[PDB]
RNA sequence: GCGGAUAUCCGCG
RNA sequence: GCGGAUAUCCGCAC
RNA sequence: CGGAUCCGCAC
RNA sequence: CGCGGAUC
């Protein structure tokens, strides 16, 4: 073991190299030179300004302060104007309010506009509370900016860093707040092992209490959950990972897992041995950002799942993959084929009228009474899950999320069996089916 | 073809002919003759006495009237003595107190001991009511015996005459009580179309009312429901027939529906086109009466159905058949085969102690978290409905009804597909599957 | 965009 | 029984 | 009191 | 499971 030998070991893996530091430190100096000239207000916030970023996650967040007496467009316009005319490379994003994401001296940079604001109960735009976070954090974070790095690394290598919808994990700000609250990666990790789905972590009041859900109170605004977009499953994965760390520590907790990657042959035989219907719904990925695509991929996956559920194909698990040009909604069902015939249900024997209407209909098999009710044998539209999803996708594309549903209306495909294993989804399947090596 | 004429022609199918009527009359006289000289008290009751018996169903009922100071042991002993000593050939059967069945001059007779009783207030056995039933109906039935005969014939033709557990229909008594209420067959049929599962027919008060469920109030003991063992499905089945009749009457309603009987090859094709799984449990028939066997057959049929439903084989319908020596429980299932793997479900993530226990267990696949709970993949014991039941019948003969389960304990089989259609159940499978001719 | 809550319409029953 | 659709208020993505 | 089923009650 | 009631 030797936990602190492992902690020191992990430091060199998580702390950015001298070349990196100065690399961004040279892009920071130049970025100032170009703004100071254009004369508007700015502050550096985030993982760079507080000196908390990871080794290899060098991005610079620069908010622009704007007068209280403005309008949404006068922000959107003046901000996006500055970005492109202050960075070498540039593009666009559509979050809360559209912002610039550029590259200066080879270093990625975000540029968000927001309101100046006196004290943070005005909450005019929600991104208005970001410089306040910096204010509250700097100096309170001093001497601990390595314990923050250690945590972010611990997460990043277990896919639960980032509060983006691609992840639903811990935001960088939440990592900083935890280290303030507990005072050390390790004190955070130990205590986490007893975190519950109803744990409230009031940083400003230095107390843990019971609540409605897992709430971390923002010390800048008390009615804001810093951990709001952390999924229940990911909190569950973190709590367990801490337990498993403490109980038997290792350095491997800080190294990302390399994918499974096995023969299209072995995978074929696992499905053969599980006896399940495993299939994917392929289509062209829409041209939108991650914060937009992923929540949709999730809805699409849920809606089809609930279909498989409803039509009694008894699905096991679902998964998705976004790739270069394609997307893949992946499913595993316990029922490969279902009987053509099924039960309809009619009116109670009493209801004289609906009964003559129910028995009027033309059918291959004579109806019958059961527990004072008419029932009838009818034929299903489709007989396998694949045939079912193929029908559902065509008729219910609109309900599978806006941008994704429209990309299905244009083109979609059901791929199953040995054909499936030829697509770039092998790791996402083994993950899903819970394959060990 | 004009209602009123059809009833006329139906009478011929329903009324005992010249020969049969005085076949029993000569038997009635020798029975009086043999009883009188034993100086014992008796009344003739039932179908014969009130002269409502159906064609080909000639049976004398004689209740012996013992003074109410005897003992459930004396009238029991004396009753058999007189019963044995008055019939040509005799059997003994047990229902209330054991009584004597047999023959007099080629006519089937029942000789039942019962207490005389002055009032229908102190009723200490079901058989004690019969004298009073007759005393109430006699004379109130005169002028209407053919109308009762019609009603019994209508029911008998559609397999819902008899209150015995084998049928769960309308008793002979109930039919008479209906004709006394509605005055005629037809006025019964007309008005029956508006019976509900809550209808209450108090004959003594000559009022129809709304209660808790279908309840025909015994005029002799108004706490008794004369319609007690009429099923809901046979109440419905009748209520529907009357409607179907009135609307378009025919003699056809009074003749029995001769069984389908189709090629063991066309039936093979149906199960194919339905894509269901059809099988039977076959076992040696226990040696007990029908009112013991059928209730159990129902229970056994239910428990195995419930199993298949619980186990996710999606059962469609069930039926049973009781031949001379063997019994057959029949099932149709929507799932011919389910996957080997299923999901198990463990503790919520927070439960340290129980997660450890749950995650140590040896498995072929990595368990996973979902909605804050550990779930794990596992292997099913059986994978087809046939295998499933074999497992279930072996382990759970206990539950499938006392006498029946004991025979299933002894020996049972599962016959399915090509092998099944060779058995004597062809007629019950079709009805269950609702196959038209 | 996604999720929740409130209000309202369409469909298979 | 559900399966969709539409508006307003809320919350999240930085 | 020979019997089996079904519903209510306390578990 | 066990008891009570109803049912044929
Ligand atoms: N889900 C989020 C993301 C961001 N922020 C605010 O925006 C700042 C910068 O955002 P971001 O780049 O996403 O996080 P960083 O703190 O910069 O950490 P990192 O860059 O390593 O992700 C945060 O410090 C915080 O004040 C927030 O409150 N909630
Ligand atoms: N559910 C029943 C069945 C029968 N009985 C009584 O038992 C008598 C005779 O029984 P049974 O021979 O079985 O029927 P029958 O009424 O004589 O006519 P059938 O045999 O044609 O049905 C009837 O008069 C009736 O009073 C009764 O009280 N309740
Ligand atoms: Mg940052
Ligand atoms: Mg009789």
């Amino acid at each position: 073991m030797k936990v602190e030998e492992i902690l020191e070991k992990a430091l060199e893996l998580v702390i950015p190299d001298e070349e990196e530091v100065r690399k961004g430190r040279e892009a920071e100096e130049e970025l100032r030179r170009r703004l100071d000239e254009l004369g508007v207000e700015y502050v550096f916030v985030g993982s760079y300004a507080r000196n908390t970023w990871l080794k290899g996650s060098l991005e610079i967040d620069v908010f622009l302060l704007f007068p209280e007496e403005f309008s949404k467009e006068e922000l959107r316009e003046r901000g996006l104007e500055i970005g492109k005319a202050v960075l070498d490379s540039y593009e666009i994003r559509y979050a809360e309010h559209p912002y610039v994401h550029g590259v200066v001296k080879g270093v990625e940079v975000d540029v968000v506009p927001c309101y100046k604001l006196k004290e943070p109960k005005n909450i005019k735009s929600a991104v208005d509370r970001t410089p306040f976070h910096h204010k509250w954090l700097e100096g309170r974070i001093k001497g601990k900016e390595n314990e923050v790095r250690l945590l972010k690394g611990f997460l990043k290598a277990n896919g639960i860093y980032g509060a983006e919808y691609k992840v639903r994990g811990f935001s960088g700000y939440l990592c900083e707040l935890l280290i303030v609250f507990y005072g050390s990666f390790l004190e955070t990790v130990k205590n986490a092992r007893r975190w519950t789905r109803r744990t409230v972590i009031d940083v400003a009041k230095g107390e843990v209490r019971k609540g409605e859900e897992f709430f971390v109170v923002d010390p800048v605004d008390e009615k804001r959950n810093v951990a709001a977009n952390l999924s229940l499953d990911n909190l569950a994965r973190f709590v367990h990972l801490c337990r498993e760390f403490m109980e038997a520590p290792s350095l491997g907790f800080f190294k990302p897992k390399h994918p499974l990657e096995i023969e299209p042959e072995r995978l074929r035989k696992i499905v053969e041995e599980r006896g399940t219907a495993v299939f994917a719904v392929k289509f062209r990925k829409p041209d939108i950002v991650d914060d937009n695509l992923y929540p949709q991929l999730e809805r699409a996956s849920r809606k089809i799942f609930e279909f498989l559920e409803r039509e009694n194909f008894m699905p096991l698990r679902s998964a998705f993959k976004a790739s270069e040009e394609f997307c893949y909604l992946l499913f595993e069902c316990q029922i490969k084929e279902i009987s053509r015939v099924f039960r309809r249900m009619g009116p109670q024997f009493e209801d004289e009228r609906n009964v003559k209407k129910f028995l009027s209909r033309n059918r291959a098999f004579r109806p019958f009474i059961e527990n004072g009710r008419w029932w009838a044998f009818e034929m299903r539209k489709f007989t396998t899950p694949e045939e079912g999803v193929r029908s559902y996708a065509s008729t219910h594309w609109h309900t599978l999320g806006k941008n994704v549903g429209e990309s299905i209306r244009e083109y979609f495909e059901i791929i199953s069996g040995e054909k499936l294993f030829k697509e770039p989804v092998t790791a996402e399947l083994c993950e899903m089916m819970g394959v060990k090596d």
